[PDB]
């Protein structure tokens, strides 16, 4: 049994996201938590957010113990990007893409 939780176009590059999904990978829900609240990473709000809703998924709906669950999975994908427009350079258009972030964890039994 084990419970997922997705969080879909979170405004921060994947790469910055990904660094937090790293602290809290196999980790205790509890160690989870901890980690996320003292961390400085930014962006440990929306993983903190995603690792509550899947906490939620399992006891809730999934009838899960809350003392045996950790961290069984936790990664970022490449969301949709967002196309920033620019003052016009010298003539032309001037457009940036800042990405979105996927993140997905997923909370298993021991
Ligand atoms: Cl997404
Ligand atoms: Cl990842
Ligand atoms: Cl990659």
């Amino acid at each position: 049994m084990e419970a997922k939780a997705i969080a879909r176009y979170v405004r921060i590059s994947p790469r910055k996201v990904r660094l937090v999904v790293d602290l809290i990978r196999g980790k205790s829900l509890e160690e989870a938590r901890n980690i996320l609240r003292y961390t400085n990473k930014r962006g440990a709000y929306f993983v903190a957010k995603v690792l509550e809703s899947a906490a939620a998924n399992a006891v809730n709906n999934h009838d899960m113990l809350e003392d045996r669950l950790y961290v069984k999975a936790a990664y970022v994908d490449e969301g949709p990007a967002l196309k920033r427009v620019l003052p016009r350079a010298r003539g032309r258009a001037d457009i940036i893409k800042k990405r979105t972030s996927h993140i997905t964890v997923i909370l298993g039994e021991k």
